[PDB]
């Protein structure tokens, strides 16, 4: 008769919404019920249900020191529609220490229901927010076996070569919770990694010296250390001459490419999603051109980004070096990002719900920017030869999962974020959530008029 999170699957934001119970204090509301506020009576109503069979109190307690048997919604929809910033993202904030623990957790979804994640920020732009109001599957996660269980198997040692040998310290904080963005109530975020993160007991307190760093692994990148194997010469010849030169030739020795090159002024394709406009890096052709219409967005994201450069970082090979990958080399490189894939939506809105906490929480020195340092590590491995030791440490000391494949280099790019690009894309997308929620409600919630359309 266990597991009482399998029956809170019903209560997703939508179905309140949709509730006697809600349409209850809305019916005597003055105004069109207001949207952070509506999420987060949403979020004390599920929380007043789950607390029970889960012992934690505390984002209620919070709801109710707000307003001053449990309080009747209107007390408390109203108590929420005054409260302070900090307020907020200490409420957003039990839920994201709440959710730390478990992504495989049912209430991670619950959650979902309603909000625009960030991996989903494109999507929700280009095919409208349906699939944001729709369950998520079992996947599975039994025998997982290919590019998707290489994503989640490596993503950990990228970590642990980003915290411990890029910025000199593994003392930080790799699991995050699931954070609601505490102005809107919207959109949501999880991080991957993020360095310079303090504490208070069970919060994580973003500084303004936060950096924030979304993994990939590059699946189709992966070889073995073979005669044969078609990337391995080209790598070796990385290995010992590090610099663009040989990295252009790996990063080419693929069908298809990560980088591209795409001379100033002209659209960049959508293969993926990093760029170039240094010359070395060309070899045949012609782009159609990127201009007025429309194209007006990734023309002021493609302008404030290729400057940007980014470092690689050849590791050693375990095998000729008694088992360490430390940072052999450290080429600076002219890669940048593309700001018509789907990752710099996903870095665009990681990078704006973190300056949202980083600002409303106890942190901003005025004067001072708080915006945090978005960057993608894209991160490269092979596969383990005969010839490798069977133990590895990263470093001197750390171990290195046996299960896991041997990292050959990571690439960190910094991506820079125009003010006026946030601004207009959460923009048109709220208004995209506006306006399902209008259409499938009956009471759709306002959205915020910082998220409101143009001046």
């Amino acid at each position: 008769l266990e597991d009482p999170m399998e029956e809170m699957t019903s209560y997703t934001f939508a179905r309140f919404l949709r509730s006697p119970e809600t349409e209850a204090f809305v019916r005597n509301l003055d105004r069109p019920p207001q949207m952070p506020a509506m999420r987060f009576v949403y979020l004390y109503c599920l929380c007043k249900q789950i607390q029970e069979f889960s012992g934690e109190t505390g984002f209620c307690d919070f709801v109710s020191s707000l307003v001053q048997d449990g309080p009747s919604l209107k007390s408390i929809y109203w108590g929420l529609q005054e409260a302070t910033d900090e307020q907020r993202t200490v409420l957003c904030s039990y839920v994201e220490s709440m959710t730390r623990g478990q992504s495989e957790n049912l209430m991670w979804d619950i959650l979902r229901n309603g909000i625009i994640s960030s991996s989903k920020l494109l999507s929700t732009i280009k095919n409208g927010p349906t699939k944001v109001f729709e369950p998520a599957p079992i996947s599975t996660n039994h025998y997982f076996g290919g590019p998707v269980a290489f994503g989640l198997r490596c993503e950990d040692t990228v970590k642990d070569i980003v915290c411990k040998l890029i910025c000199g310290d593994a003392s930080a904080n790799r699991q995050f919770g699931f954070m609601i963005s505490p102005t809107d109530g919207i959109f949501g975020v999880s991080l991957s990694l993020c360095v310079n993160v303090e504490s208070q007991g069970d919060f994580i307190l973003f500084t303004d010296r936060s950096c924030i760093y979304e993994i990939k692994c590059r699946f189709k990148y992966l070889f073995s250390k073979s005669e044969f194997d078609p990337i391995y010469p080209s790598y070796t010849a990385l290995y010992k001459r590090p610099c663009k030169r040989s990295f252009i030739r790996f990063i080419n020795s693929i069908a298809r490419p990560t980088v591209e090159y795409v001379p100033d002024g002209r659209l960049p394709s959508e293969g993926d999603y990093l760029l170039t406009q240094d010359e070395a890096w060309n070899l045949k052709d012609v782009r159609k051109r990127k201009l007025g219409p429309g194209h007006d967005l990734v023309a002021d994201s493609l302008a404030a980004n290729r400057g940007v450069e980014s470092m690689l970082y050849v590791m050693t090979d375990p095998s000729e070096n008694a088992g360490r990958i430390g940072i052999k080399d450290r080429v600076p490189v002219n890669i940048f990002i593309n700001p018509r894939h789907n990752y710099f939506y996903q870095v665009l809105l990681q990078y704006k719900i973190v300056g949202d906490y980083v600002r409303h929480s106890g942190g901003g020195k005025p004067g001072r920017d708080c915006s945090p340092r978005v960057n993608i590590v894209t991160a490269f491995f092979r596969k383990r030869s005969p010839l490798d030791p069977a133990t590895c440490t990263l470093g001197s000391d750390l171990l290195l999962d046996a299960s896991v494949e041997i990292p050959v280099a990571v690439l960190v790019t910094p991506v820079v974020l125009p003010d006026s690009v946030i601004r207009k894309t959460l923009s048109t997308a709220a208004g995209s959530w506006k306006a399902y929620a209008d259409n499938t409600f009956d009471t759709a919630p306002w959205v915020p008029s910082g998220l409101f359309a143009d001046d």
